[PDB]
């Protein structure tokens, strides 16, 4: 039972309407085939943001990620990582972003 | 093989921009790991909704849900749950939402 | 190790706010079980489309497919394809479309 993901979200500095989520920790898993990881997303207030609006997942690199709202209030997210090569995963790098069509 | 999960559409009670998608019978699976389930959404013609305007997927759990619209007709949904934990889904819990950005 | 999927974008007949990704070769797979294939998406000028505006992922058959925009530029697309039944996929078959939301 692999370890979930880390992330945490941020404004993008250069346009207000995405969110970064950064990788809190590294994370690096050499596997085999097209994986499923869940992604572990912190609450926070700026996730507000997704509940207002359309939105579009942007992935940062070989992999794609199925986002999720939560029922439960505005402050939460959920994340799914498909994985389509090995997994090398800085601390600090970006996973993905959240594009919000305003 | 297993059984897929099936739910119904219906309009949500608060709002009439989001679709509530309802078990309809009792779902049980103590499984191990990411899985992939097959959601069998029945035809209806509140899904017309969907084909409208953008709209933005609401997980009511421990799991994300995958939604497509169908290359045919405007009552038919896909969709896929990629499930975290155990599955003990009941019998009329709601499953997954729809938000219709109008 | 499965192959990938290739499909090229073009813009829909029909509807200029709709892009068709076309198979380019035959792909047959009989598999068993939900599983996952990537699907390569050429670059190509009409992508940009898809980093203007919200948008729905539509899907031609009996699987479901998820889509993300790339950081880097705008002429790329991550998708993968999670099929429900038996893969028999012909040449020029359309396997998915993208509804942009203006």
């Amino acid at each position: 039972g692999t370890p979930d993901i880390i992330v945490n979200a941020q404004i993008n500095s250069e346009d207000e309407n995405v969110l970064d989520f950064i990788i809190e920790d590294e994370y690096y898993l050499k596997k085999r085939g097209v994986g499923a990881h869940i992604i572990k997303v912190a609450s926070s207030p700026q996730l507000r943001l997704l509940y207002k609006n359309a939105y579009s997942t942007v992935s940062c690199g070989n992999y794609g990620v199925l986002c999720n709202l939560v029922q439960n209030g505005e402050y939460d997210l959920n994340a799914i990582m498909f994985n389509c090569a090995e997994i090398k995963l800085n601390k600090g790098q970006m996973l993905f972003q959240t594009k919000i069509w305003r």
